[PDB]
């Protein structure tokens, strides 16, 4: 048998197919709404380190008059 297919990369949790986005470069887990990135190149596969619908990333540089220069 021969055997066609796009089907490459499935959750390796609930083995539902990704669904590559191109918004934060991202594989929606569209079951778990989880979405692994793409690092440019590198997907990040840990679900840990990934980004969810429910849950987004919070990043704010620390938002202080630091003294600079010397």
């Amino acid at each position: 048998m021969e055997s066609r297919l796009l089907d490459i990369l499935v959750c390796p949790v609930c083995k539902g197919r990704l669904e590559f986005q191109r918004a934060q470069a991202e594989l929606v887990c569209n079951a778990d709404r989880l979405a692994f990135p793409v690092r440019d190149g590198v997907p990040i596969m840990l679900e840990a380190e990934a980004r969810s619908l429910d849950a987004e990333a919070p990043a704010q540089p620390s938002l202080e008059h630091h003294h600079h220069h010397h």
